[PDB]
């Protein structure tokens, strides 16, 4: 089997992505966030705390005839972001794109953080890191691809993220006219539940490309490109009047700017990200000061390629019995 769905950006800078995703019987379509960071697919539902739903479109599992309350599952989750929710798990069967699971674990939100509720257009996440995170107790579950995998034609699924446009998430199959070129693959540590992999440089615009050993996450649910204070500051250091803000929590630059290009090596190929993609517009609306896409991953304890990364490029989440990492240029 395959499937395939379009993801969508929220808002006009990409802050987050969302992929419709099919519950139940008769289905009820969520909008959710795909995320390689993290193994819980959760929804908001007929059970979260009403004050903490505010235009979100909710899963009522009791509208669903094969929805199954997982007894006494519960799950709890905390992102990088600050960001948490938690609740009680049903069984019931998802399709993305026209691939369905039966029996999948769908994590029904009581109570979900300010972000969420302030965030109409995200009705809950789909985790697809590996399910070693996945935060379902006593019994921990499966994420969607996992249960998928094995029915696939091939164990793998791919993200296609669009620069200010929708993309594709593809489940399956590798879609060879989605990219240019080839796709190189490095390799993948699971031992941190990540898709964790080592870039092996990195360029400033049109700059030397610095070859040096970055070990990160490929991210989908992670907005921006976290890197380490060095390569960062040498970045922001070819942009005039860039500087790093703590009030403003990293670093800005003036929007009249230009921003250069930033690369990064995946094994002896580059991915080239363009400066528009590191503009994340003022900081406050009238602002003439600017945020910046590349940030800092100091005292987040990682390196993550967030989206910002990822979507200038086509990149193969392979999940075979030694899962690997697939990046072309597109």
């Amino acid at each position: 089997s395959t499937g395939s769905a379009t993801t969508t950006p929220i808002d006009s800078l990409d802050d987050a992505y969302i992929t419709p995703v099919q519950i139940g019987t008769p289905a009820q379509t969520l909008n959710l966030d795909f995320d390689t960071g993290s193994s819980d697919l959760w929804v908001f539902s007929s059970e979260t705390t009403a004050s903490e739903v505010d235009g979100q479109t909710i899963y009522t599992p009791s509208k669903s005839t094969t929805a199954k309350l997982l007894s006494g599952a519960t799950w709890s989750i905390s992102y990088g972001d600050g960001s948490s929710s938690s609740g009680d798990v049903y069984t019931d069967t998802v399709s993305v794109g026209g691939l369905t699971v039966t029996g999948q674990a769908v994590e029904s939100a009581k109570k979900v953080s300010s972000s969420f509720t302030e965030d109409s257009t995200i009705d809950g996440l789909l985790g697809l890191a590996f399910s070693t995170l996945n935060t379902v107790s006593p019994t921990q579950q499966k994420t969607f691809f996992d249960n998928a995998k094995a029915s696939l034609d091939s164990p793998v699924f791919t993200a296609d993220l669009g620069y200010h446009a929708p993309g594709t998430y593809n489940f399956g199959f590798i879609d060879t006219t989605a990219y240019t070129g080839s796709i190189t693959y490095t390799a993948v540590s699971t031992k941190q539940g990540f898709w964790e992999w080592t870039s092996t440089g990195y360029a400033v615009g049109s700059g030397t490309f610095k070859s040096t050993s970055i070990d990160g996450i490929a991210d989908t649910g992670t907005t921006l490109l976290y890197l380490p204070a060095t390569v960062v500051s040498a970045y922001w250091a070819q942009v005039s009047g860039a500087k790093s803000s703590s009030s403003v929590g990293g670093y800005v630059f003036p929007c009249s700017a230009t921003l250069p290009s930033f690369t990064f090596g995946v094994g002896s190929a580059r991915i080239v990200i363009p400066g528009d993609y590191i503009d994340f517009g003022p900081i406050s609306t009238g602002s003439s000061s600017c945020f910046g896409g590349i940030q800092s991953s100091a005292g987040i304890g990682i390196n993550i390629f967030g989206d910002v990364a990822l979507k200038a490029a086509f990149v193969v989440f392979n999940g075979a019995t030694t899962p690997t990492l697939g990046f072309a240029s597109k």
